[PDB]
Order: structure tokens, then sequence, then C-alpha cells
């Protein structure tokens, strides 16, 4: 039995909304966001993790291209292999590709593994968000409506399952009969509902939100 609605922000596991700027680091922010929640659950401290650390270090060997794109899963594996990721405070985001400057003396979190959910199963995604924590996902944000989104439950007739933008599901619920996923974006606090966007849930894997979900564990 799963709760009808969930919002991890109420549980203190979600940091402030970040602004990626002109650097395509959505994948990095999605990844640190998921781990930030696990760090809170494990240690009791809420700490923004270094997305820059990922942009700069989880590079070619992980199939990532810094400001030109990357994967949340391989980002998680990097943290695992690297035996750590620095805090955002010690390794600030500059919205540009830099030489890897990771240092274990600034480590703020570790990762032991990650789990990729089965393709397109929103019911499995719901279970993971309710019982595990925020889940990193990819969505189709290629449409004008996404950029122009301001409030309510987002539904785009032209959306596809071909995802291109990494975000973080921090909860779910329903708005007057319209079910949705509560999504934390990395386009600053001025985008959508102060950094967040509620996307159609249980509407045939709308915009591929349940296409490639994954979450890390400490
Ligand atoms: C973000 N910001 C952009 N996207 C990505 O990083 C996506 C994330 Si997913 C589809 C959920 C794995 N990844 C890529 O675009 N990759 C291409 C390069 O190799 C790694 C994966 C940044 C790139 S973008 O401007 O094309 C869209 C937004």
């Amino acid at each position: 039995i799963l709760p009808d609605s969930v919002d991890w922000r109420e549980k203190g596991c979600v940091t402030e909304v970040k602004y990626q700027g002109s650097c395509g680091a959505c994948w990095a922010f999605s990844a640190v966001g998921a781990l930030e929640a696990q760090l809170k659950l494990k240690t009791g401290k809420l700490v923004s993790l270094s997305a820059q650390n990922l942009v700069d270090c989880s590079t070619e060997k992980y199939g990532n291209k810094g400001c030109n794109g990357g994967f949340m899963t391989t980002a998680f594996q990097y943290i695992i292999d690297n035996k750590g990721i620095d805090s955002d405070a010690s390794y600030p985001y500059k919205a540009m590709d830099q030489k890897c400057q990771y240092d274990s003396k600034y480590r703020a979190a570790t990762c032991s593994k990650y789990t990729e959910l089965p393709y397109g199963r929103e019911d499995v995604l719901k279970e993971a968000v309710a019982n595990k924590g925020p889940v990193s996902v990819g969505v189709d944000a290629r449409h004008p409506s996404f950029f122009l989104y301001r409030s309510g439950v987002y539904y785009e007739p032209s959306c596809t399952q071909n995802v291109n933008h990494g975000v973080l599901v921090v909860g779910y619920g329903d708005l007057n009969g319209k079910e949705y996923w509560l999504v934390k974006n990395s386009w600053g606090h001025n985008f959508g509902e102060e950094g967040y966007i509620r996307m159609a849930r249980n509407k045939g894997n709308h915009c591929g939100i349940a296409s490639f979900p994954s979450y890390p564990e400490i």
C-alpha cells in the first residue's frame, strides 16, 4: 500500500533549486540531487553536493561530455569508483568545463551502488519514490511548452519517450483529478513553480518520465 501523495521536501531531503546556466549539466544536478537525499537519510545532514565535480571528473571514461551532456547512472558509478564526491561548498559550480579538481579532503558523500528501474513502469517509479527517495529521471523537454511552463500539471500532446533532459522526481500527487510527478529542475528558481514542475503521471509514460529512472544508495 503506497501513500496517495509524497513530497520529499517536507522530509528535509531536498536542497535549494540550482541554476545550471548555459552549461548542459542537468544530468549532474539530477545525480547530486538524488544522492543529497540519501545523504540526509543516512547522516541527518542536508548538504548540496558538487555538480561541478561531476562535470569536471565524470568525463570521457564515463561516456559523459561535461557541459554537453552526461548520464546520471554513470555519474553515480564515478562517485562509487572515486570513493566520494565533494560538497558544492568546497567545489562550487561555475557552469563551464574545468580540469578535474576533486580532493578527498572535501568529500561530503559516498555511493555504494545505484539502481535503474524497469523501462516505462510508472507504478514501479511510484514505489521507489515513496519507499527509497527522490529518483533521477530523464524527460522529453524539447517542446516550447516545457520552457514556458509556469504552473499546474504539465501535459504536452507532442511529448515523446525520447528523453533529453535529466531531472529529479521528489514526490507525486494529484491536482483536482490530475495525477502528477513532482519534479525538481535545475533551471533556477524562476522556472515553473519556483524551480519545480508537476508533470502528468499515469498518462502513458508522458514525456518518457519513467523511461530511464535511477537512484543511488549510500
Ligand atoms: C541537460 N542539461 C542536457 N541533457 C543531458 O545531459 C542528457 C541527460 Si539524459 C537523456 C536523462 C541521459 N544527456 C545527454 O544529452 N547526453 C549526450 C552526450 O553524451 C552523454 C548523454 C545537456 C545536453 S543537451 O543540451 O543536448 C539537452 C540538455
